[PDB]
């Protein structure tokens, strides 16, 4: 299922926990950039699929602050869960960091993250 | 503080949402039309401790757009900043994924963009 | 020929462009700062023959960022719509790329919005 | 380089010539979505790129009409051209179709596709 254990392509750990009342908890852990060890992490899923084959929608986010370090950011994860003989969670992102008005127009990244239970 | 309360957007949805210390945000996303029909859980995370060179604060939510009423298989984030002043802003960016076949995967998401102010 | 002139941005940026019976889109963007030192080729495409239900124009168009005073490495790509009226508009959003490391390629993408006046 | 012909993960088919100027010229055949056929194709790169083994920034566009068809829609593509063993064009694209007013709000699509000459 959703719940477990992810890796993706950059190698970066991501622990989650569904809930049947559509909540996402758990811990992220990046790989690259301005992290170090887990970010809390909280989001959604849809809990009742449709059942012709399609991925189970779903979204988080993480604020880039811990007790270790702060880089102003936060990123979001959009994608869905696909079931198969091999699972994963297909997805894009966008990474907002805080900055003035002026600098606004790079203030946000995208990217695609492709996670595996292995 | 800052955050907390209800905001609304061109468009006509609004939402109401509180920003705990721990960092969290949580509430409900309600759609352009005023009805229970078309609320929503709304659940995220924020920067507690924002820089303090004039940046704004960093921010994401997820909205699944399911409820007790309806199911759209489908599930939007929002990634932006609270910008503070008289007439507060928040200004986003986001990607709605809905459920599909692997096969139509290239179809699922769209994009877009949103500024929301404070009542 | 509703494409076809000259345009700007909220910022300061400013492009030209010729609309070709072709499809073809074809000028000059420039940066903010307003000189010869900013000014980069402009290329693209658009749909000659829109709807008529009262959608807007698809469009896109690239840059990049290299002219005969300097290289920055990058492009960007700009994806929307033109929306015709006394006051007529560009409405996009952009994708900004610029040369990196396989390492460094997440951090590789800008996106952002932007929505262009015409003079 | 970056002259040739590409093919996507859909099975799409990306042919491409690259000027000295800076300019892309060519064709795209899409093996989804409204599409029949080929599309002119015009875009951008950067002619001198770094040495360092970055990747040389690219990015083109396609409205989606031909003689066979209008979709009244456009995609560009926006991403980099890298060197190695296997040579590839990573990109992330923004499709925008024509809308009312109303609707803009889902007229913009977002995807990645990789290129690779096979
Ligand atoms: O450090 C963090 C938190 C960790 C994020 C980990 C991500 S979340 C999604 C992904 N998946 C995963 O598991 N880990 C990663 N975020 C904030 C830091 N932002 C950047 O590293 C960043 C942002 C913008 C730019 C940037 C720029 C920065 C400043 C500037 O003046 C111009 C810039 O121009 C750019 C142009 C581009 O085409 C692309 C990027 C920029 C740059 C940079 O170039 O170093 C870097
Ligand atoms: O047909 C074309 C031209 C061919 C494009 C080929 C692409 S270019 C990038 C990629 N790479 C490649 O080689 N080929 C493909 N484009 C315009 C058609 N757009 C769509 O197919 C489209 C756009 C939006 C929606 C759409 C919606 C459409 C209508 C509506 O009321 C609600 C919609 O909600 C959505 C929600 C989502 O999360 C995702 C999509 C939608 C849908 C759909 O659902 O069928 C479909």
């Amino acid at each position: 299922g959703i719940t477990g254990t992810w890796y993706n392509q950059l190698g970066s750990t991501f622990i989650v926990t569904a809930g049947a009342d559509g909540a996402l908890t758990g811990t992220y852990e990046s790989a690259v950039g301005n992290a170090e060890s887990r970010y809390v992490l909280t989001g959604r899923y849809d809990s009742a699929p449709a059942t012709d084959g399609s991925g189970t929608a779903l979204g988080w986010t993480v604020a880039w602050k811990n007790n270790y370090r702060n880089a102003h950011s936060a990123t979001t994860w959009s994608g869905q869960y696909v079931g198969g003989a091999e699972a994963r969670i297909n997805t894009q992102w966008l990474l907002t960091s805080g900055t003035t008005e002026a600098n606004a127009w790079k203030s946000t990244l995208v990217g695609h993250d492709t996670f595996t239970k292995v």
